[PDB]
Protein backbone atom coordinates (compact mmCIF):
# COMPACT_ATOMS: atom_id res chain seq x y z
CA UNK A 1 0.00 0.00 0.00
CA UNK A 2 3.06 2.34 -0.88
CA UNK A 3 0.65 4.07 -3.46
CA UNK A 4 -2.73 4.10 -1.50
CA UNK A 5 -3.51 8.22 -1.26
CA UNK A 6 -6.91 7.69 0.35
CA UNK A 7 -7.87 9.51 3.61
CA UNK A 8 -10.69 11.22 5.54
CA UNK A 9 -10.47 14.73 4.15
CA UNK A 10 -12.40 16.08 1.90
CA UNK A 11 -10.92 15.50 -1.89
CA UNK A 12 -9.97 11.50 -0.48
CA UNK A 13 -12.56 10.63 2.09
CA UNK A 14 -14.71 8.17 1.89
CA UNK A 15 -17.79 9.28 -0.98
CA UNK A 16 -14.29 8.86 -2.87
CA UNK A 17 -12.77 5.34 -1.48
CA UNK A 18 -14.19 3.38 -4.52
CA UNK A 19 -12.30 4.63 -7.40
CA UNK A 20 -9.45 3.02 -6.12
CA UNK A 21 -11.31 0.14 -4.04
CA UNK A 22 -14.55 -0.55 -5.84
CA UNK A 23 -15.82 -3.17 -3.44
CA UNK A 24 -16.47 0.17 -1.80
CA UNK A 25 -20.15 -0.16 -3.10
CA UNK A 26 -20.08 -4.31 -2.42
CA UNK A 27 -22.90 -6.08 -0.62
CA UNK A 28 -21.64 -6.30 2.81
CA UNK A 29 -20.36 -3.30 3.67
CA UNK A 30 -20.01 -1.51 7.08
CA UNK A 31 -20.39 0.15 9.27
CA UNK A 32 -23.97 0.39 9.15
CA UNK A 33 -26.71 1.68 11.23
CA UNK A 34 -28.44 -0.67 13.82
CA UNK A 35 -31.95 -0.42 13.69
CA UNK A 36 -32.83 -1.92 17.45
CA UNK A 37 -36.39 -2.68 16.50
CA UNK A 38 -35.58 -4.26 13.23
CA UNK A 39 -32.56 -6.75 14.99
CA UNK A 40 -34.17 -9.96 15.88
CA UNK A 41 -33.13 -11.93 19.02
CA UNK A 42 -31.42 -15.26 17.59
CA UNK A 43 -31.61 -17.16 20.73
CA UNK A 44 -28.95 -19.48 19.14
CA UNK A 45 -26.46 -17.23 19.55
CA UNK A 46 -23.84 -18.52 22.47
CA UNK A 47 -22.50 -16.02 24.42
CA UNK A 48 -19.26 -13.97 23.33
CA UNK A 49 -16.12 -15.58 25.20
CA UNK A 50 -13.30 -13.05 25.53
CA UNK A 51 -10.27 -14.37 26.99
CA UNK A 52 -7.68 -11.67 27.19
CA UNK A 53 -6.40 -13.08 30.39
CA UNK A 54 -2.91 -13.76 28.53
CA UNK A 55 -3.08 -10.60 26.21
CA UNK A 56 0.72 -9.31 25.41
CA UNK A 57 0.63 -5.45 23.99
CA UNK A 58 3.75 -4.86 22.37
CA UNK A 59 3.35 -1.51 20.69
CA UNK A 60 1.33 1.16 19.42
CA UNK A 61 1.72 3.01 16.46
CA UNK A 62 0.24 6.12 14.60
CA UNK A 63 0.18 4.55 11.03
CA UNK A 64 -1.60 8.09 9.89
CA UNK A 65 -5.08 7.75 9.91
CA UNK A 66 -5.63 6.31 13.54
CA UNK A 67 -3.14 4.71 16.16
CA UNK A 68 -3.20 0.98 17.00
CA UNK A 69 -2.10 -0.95 19.93
CA UNK A 70 -0.90 -3.74 18.82
CA UNK A 71 -0.63 -7.33 20.47
CA UNK A 72 1.93 -10.76 20.47
CA UNK A 73 -0.46 -12.78 18.07
CA UNK A 74 1.99 -15.99 17.32
CA UNK A 75 0.46 -17.98 20.24
CA UNK A 76 -3.40 -18.22 21.23
CA UNK A 77 -2.94 -15.87 24.22
CA UNK A 78 -6.07 -13.45 23.75
CA UNK A 79 -9.17 -14.77 21.75
CA UNK A 80 -12.41 -14.15 20.96
CA UNK A 81 -14.47 -17.43 20.50
CA UNK A 82 -18.84 -18.00 20.54
CA UNK A 83 -21.50 -15.72 20.56
CA UNK A 84 -21.64 -15.79 16.29
CA UNK A 85 -18.36 -17.51 15.70
CA UNK A 86 -17.14 -21.19 14.53
CA UNK A 87 -13.50 -21.66 15.76
CA UNK A 88 -11.19 -19.12 17.20
CA UNK A 89 -10.21 -15.82 16.77
CA UNK A 90 -6.82 -14.56 17.89
CA UNK A 91 -6.74 -10.68 18.93
CA UNK A 92 -3.72 -8.96 16.88
CA UNK A 93 -4.27 -4.94 17.54
CA UNK A 94 -7.14 -2.80 18.30
CA UNK A 95 -7.80 1.11 17.29
CA UNK A 96 -10.44 3.88 17.77
CA UNK A 97 -11.88 5.79 15.27
CA UNK A 98 -13.42 9.29 16.59
CA UNK A 99 -14.63 12.70 16.09
CA UNK A 100 -13.95 16.64 15.91
CA UNK A 101 -17.17 16.92 18.28
CA UNK A 102 -18.36 15.16 21.08
CA UNK A 103 -21.53 14.30 18.48
CA UNK A 104 -20.10 12.19 16.25
CA UNK A 105 -17.09 9.94 15.75
CA UNK A 106 -18.55 5.90 15.97
CA UNK A 107 -18.78 4.15 12.94
CA UNK A 108 -21.92 2.23 13.42
CA UNK A 109 -24.59 4.30 14.58
CA UNK A 110 -27.94 2.83 16.86
CA UNK A 111 -31.01 4.38 15.36
CA UNK A 112 -28.93 6.64 13.77
CA UNK A 113 -27.18 8.28 17.22
CA UNK A 114 -23.45 8.65 16.39
CA UNK A 115 -21.15 8.10 19.57
CA UNK A 116 -18.18 9.72 20.41
CA UNK A 117 -16.17 7.50 19.14
CA UNK A 118 -15.90 3.76 18.61
CA UNK A 119 -13.07 1.03 19.88
CA UNK A 120 -12.57 -1.78 17.61
CA UNK A 121 -10.84 -4.91 18.89
CA UNK A 122 -9.80 -7.39 16.06
CA UNK A 123 -9.07 -10.71 15.33
CA UNK A 124 -8.05 -13.15 13.11
CA UNK A 125 -9.73 -16.31 12.34
CA UNK A 126 -6.92 -19.43 14.06
CA UNK A 127 -7.79 -21.80 10.63
CA UNK A 128 -6.51 -19.37 8.49
CA UNK A 129 -3.02 -19.11 9.77
CA UNK A 130 -2.21 -15.53 9.94
CA UNK A 131 -3.91 -12.04 9.18
CA UNK A 132 -2.78 -11.84 5.69
CA UNK A 133 -4.70 -15.10 4.46
CA UNK A 134 -7.19 -14.38 7.05
CA UNK A 135 -8.73 -11.00 5.30
CA UNK A 136 -9.02 -12.62 1.83
CA UNK A 137 -11.79 -14.84 3.70
CA UNK A 138 -15.45 -14.23 4.43
CA UNK A 139 -15.20 -15.22 8.10
CA UNK A 140 -11.19 -14.38 7.92
CA UNK A 141 -12.12 -11.72 11.02
CA UNK A 142 -13.91 -11.12 13.75
CA UNK A 143 -13.90 -7.18 14.68
CA UNK A 144 -15.87 -6.24 18.53
CA UNK A 145 -17.18 -2.54 18.22
CA UNK A 146 -17.67 -0.56 21.38
CA UNK A 147 -19.15 2.46 21.49
CA UNK A 148 -17.46 5.48 23.24
CA UNK A 149 -19.63 8.22 24.83
CA UNK A 150 -18.67 11.55 26.80
CA UNK A 151 -18.85 11.29 30.51
CA UNK A 152 -16.75 9.98 33.25
CA UNK A 153 -13.55 8.92 32.56
CA UNK A 154 -12.08 5.49 31.70
CA UNK A 155 -9.49 4.32 34.30
CA UNK A 156 -8.04 1.85 31.72
CA UNK A 157 -7.46 3.74 29.29
CA UNK A 158 -5.41 6.17 30.55
CA UNK A 159 -1.96 4.62 29.91
CA UNK A 160 -3.18 4.88 26.26
CA UNK A 161 -4.03 8.46 26.25
CA UNK A 162 -0.42 9.24 28.41
CA UNK A 163 1.61 7.68 25.54
CA UNK A 164 -0.33 9.56 22.53
CA UNK A 165 2.22 12.26 23.13
CA UNK A 166 4.97 10.07 22.00
CA UNK A 167 3.40 9.56 18.63
CA UNK A 168 2.09 12.40 17.55
CA UNK A 169 3.00 12.11 13.76
CA UNK A 170 2.49 9.31 11.11
CA UNK A 171 4.81 6.51 10.84
CA UNK A 172 5.85 7.29 14.78
CA UNK A 173 5.23 4.36 17.41
CA UNK A 174 6.51 3.60 21.01
CA UNK A 175 6.68 0.66 23.22
CA UNK A 176 3.54 -0.14 24.73
CA UNK A 177 3.97 -3.36 26.87
CA UNK A 178 1.87 -5.19 29.67
CA UNK A 179 -1.56 -3.19 28.60
CA UNK A 180 -4.58 -5.07 29.70
CA UNK A 181 -7.59 -4.45 27.22
CA UNK A 182 -9.74 -5.82 29.85
CA UNK A 183 -10.29 -2.70 30.92
CA UNK A 184 -11.81 -0.81 28.05
CA UNK A 185 -14.68 -3.73 28.13
CA UNK A 186 -18.00 -2.60 29.17
CA UNK A 187 -20.09 -4.75 32.20
CA UNK A 188 -22.49 -6.10 29.82
CA UNK A 189 -21.20 -8.40 26.55
CA UNK A 190 -24.87 -8.31 24.86
CA UNK A 191 -23.83 -7.50 21.31
CA UNK A 192 -25.73 -7.19 17.57
CA UNK A 193 -23.86 -9.36 15.02
CA UNK A 194 -23.75 -8.84 11.36
CA UNK A 195 -21.74 -10.11 8.33
CA UNK A 196 -19.44 -6.94 6.97
CA UNK A 197 -16.56 -5.56 6.14
CA UNK A 198 -13.25 -4.03 6.75
CA UNK A 199 -14.21 -0.13 7.00
CA UNK A 200 -10.84 1.81 5.60
CA UNK A 201 -9.83 0.09 2.54
CA UNK A 202 -9.10 -2.34 1.48
CA UNK A 203 -12.63 -2.39 2.44
CA UNK A 204 -12.46 -6.49 2.15
CA UNK A 205 -15.83 -8.78 3.03
CA UNK A 206 -13.96 -10.62 5.42
CA UNK A 207 -15.75 -9.34 8.73
CA UNK A 208 -18.25 -10.66 11.32
CA UNK A 209 -19.20 -7.86 13.13
CA UNK A 210 -19.65 -7.60 17.05
CA UNK A 211 -20.81 -4.92 18.24
CA UNK A 212 -21.60 -4.50 21.79
CA UNK A 213 -24.63 -3.13 22.96
CA UNK A 214 -23.59 -1.08 26.19
CA UNK A 215 -20.94 2.42 25.55
CA UNK A 216 -17.93 2.68 27.80
CA UNK A 217 -17.78 6.16 28.60
CA UNK A 218 -14.36 7.88 28.58
CA UNK A 219 -13.86 12.05 29.78
CA UNK A 220 -13.79 14.95 27.53
CA UNK A 221 -9.84 15.16 28.61
CA UNK A 222 -9.29 11.46 27.10
CA UNK A 223 -11.14 12.32 23.99
CA UNK A 224 -9.15 15.84 23.67
CA UNK A 225 -6.04 13.75 23.74
CA UNK A 226 -6.91 11.97 20.62
CA UNK A 227 -8.39 14.94 19.30
CA UNK A 228 -4.11 16.42 19.21
CA UNK A 229 -3.14 13.32 17.08
CA UNK A 230 -1.87 14.55 13.45
CA UNK A 231 -2.82 12.15 10.33
CA UNK A 232 0.70 14.18 8.95
CA UNK A 233 4.17 13.06 9.47
CA UNK A 234 6.59 15.41 11.17
CA UNK A 235 7.94 18.07 9.25
CA UNK A 236 4.66 18.62 7.46
CA UNK A 237 1.76 21.09 8.07
CA UNK A 238 -0.32 19.46 10.81
CA UNK A 239 -3.79 18.49 10.12
CA UNK A 240 -5.30 16.88 13.32
CA UNK A 241 -6.61 13.43 13.57
CA UNK A 242 -10.20 13.92 13.85
CA UNK A 243 -13.13 12.76 11.92
CA UNK A 244 -12.00 9.75 10.76
CA UNK A 245 -15.03 7.50 10.47
CA UNK A 246 -16.86 5.79 7.58
CA UNK A 247 -20.49 6.96 7.55
CA UNK A 248 -23.23 3.99 7.72
CA UNK A 249 -23.55 2.09 4.27
CA UNK A 250 -26.45 0.11 2.69
CA UNK A 251 -27.33 -2.83 4.72
CA UNK A 252 -28.70 -4.46 1.12
CA UNK A 253 -29.38 -8.12 2.23
CA UNK A 254 -28.29 -8.44 5.64
CA UNK A 255 -30.12 -9.29 8.78
CA UNK A 256 -28.45 -7.73 12.10
CA UNK A 257 -29.08 -10.62 15.04
CA UNK A 258 -29.24 -9.27 18.88
CA UNK A 259 -28.22 -11.54 21.62
CA UNK A 260 -30.49 -10.50 23.81
CA UNK A 261 -34.15 -9.92 23.95
N1 LIG B 1 -11.77 -0.52 10.96
S1 LIG B 1 -11.70 -2.12 10.88
O1 LIG B 1 -12.79 -2.56 10.07
O2 LIG B 1 -11.60 -2.61 12.23
C1 LIG B 1 -10.22 -2.58 10.03
C2 LIG B 1 -9.36 -3.53 10.57
C3 LIG B 1 -8.21 -3.86 9.89
C4 LIG B 1 -7.88 -3.27 8.68
C5 LIG B 1 -6.61 -3.63 7.94
C6 LIG B 1 -5.36 -3.35 8.76
N2 LIG B 1 -4.50 -2.34 8.12
C7 LIG B 1 -4.50 -1.05 8.57
C8 LIG B 1 -5.44 -0.62 9.63
C9 LIG B 1 -6.72 -0.17 9.30
C10 LIG B 1 -7.58 0.28 10.28
C11 LIG B 1 -7.19 0.29 11.60
C12 LIG B 1 -5.93 -0.16 11.94
C13 LIG B 1 -5.06 -0.61 10.96
C14 LIG B 1 -3.63 -0.12 8.03
C15 LIG B 1 -2.74 -0.49 7.02
C16 LIG B 1 -1.79 0.50 6.45
C17 LIG B 1 -1.73 0.73 5.08
C18 LIG B 1 -0.84 1.65 4.55
C19 LIG B 1 0.00 2.36 5.38
C20 LIG B 1 -0.05 2.15 6.74
C21 LIG B 1 -0.94 1.23 7.27
C22 LIG B 1 -2.76 -1.80 6.56
C23 LIG B 1 -3.64 -2.72 7.11
C24 LIG B 1 -3.67 -4.10 6.58
C25 LIG B 1 -4.52 -4.44 5.53
C26 LIG B 1 -4.51 -5.72 5.00
C27 LIG B 1 -3.66 -6.68 5.51
C28 LIG B 1 -2.81 -6.36 6.55
C29 LIG B 1 -2.82 -5.08 7.08
C30 LIG B 1 -8.76 -2.33 8.15
C31 LIG B 1 -9.91 -1.97 8.82
ZN1 LIG C 1 -11.77 0.31 12.78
Amino acid sequence: GMSHHWGYGKHNGPEHWHKDFPIAKGERQSPVDIDTHTAKYDPSLKPLSVSYDQATSLRILNNGHAFNVEFDDSQDKAVLKGGPLDGTYRLIQFHFHWGSLDGQGSEHTVDKKKYAAELHLVHWNTKYGDFGKAVQQPDGLAVLGIFLKVGSAKPGLQKVVDVLDSIKTKGKSADFTNFDPRGLLPESLDYWTYPGSLTTPPLLECVTWIVLKEPISVSSEQVLKFRKLNFNGEGEPEELMVDNWRPAQPLKNRQIKASFK
